[PDB]
């Protein structure tokens, strides 16, 4: 029941500062423009200890499955090959991605009826708000 409040189908309703976050990550111009237009559906499910997060949009369909605290390989939507570790910290899912000596952290939190996604690279944050579909 670790992630009960995250489970479901969620749709993007707002984004702030995403272009600058993507610049900080190293995403090129064309990908930033097309990715920034996307309105993804995030589908979160749990089966035993395995959490699955799918992101479906006109830009890309991605899927990760993982066990908390256990590192995995991820190809991100912008095609980075990263090493990821996701943990639960005080009810927040904390997702760290490492690649090429760089790091970014994505936090996912339930706040009221929203799922808030905070993406941080160096001092640049983007906040993306999802609501139930
Ligand atoms: C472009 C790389 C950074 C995306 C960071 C934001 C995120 C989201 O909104 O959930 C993270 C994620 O897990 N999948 C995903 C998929 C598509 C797009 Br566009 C955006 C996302």
């Amino acid at each position: 029941h670790m992630c009960d409040a995250f489970v479901g189908t969620w749709k993007l309703v707002s984004s702030e500062n995403f272009d600058d976050y993507m610049k900080e990550v190293g995403v090129g111009f064309a990908t930033r423009k097309v990715a920034g237009m996307a309105k993804p559906n995030m589908i979160i499910s749990v089966n035993g200890d395995v959490i699955t997060i799918k992101s479906e949009s006109t830009f890309k369909n991605t899927e990760i499955s993982f066990i908390l605290g256990q590192e995995f390989d991820e190809v991100t939507a912008d095609d980075r090959k990263v090493k990821s570790t996701i943990t639960l910290d005080g009810g927040v899912l904390v997702h760290v991605q490492k690649w090429d000596g760089k790091s970014t952290t994505i936090k996912r939190k339930r706040e009221d009826d929203k799922l808030v996604v905070e993406c941080v690279m160096k001092g640049v944050t983007s906040t993306r708000v999802y609501e139930r579909a």
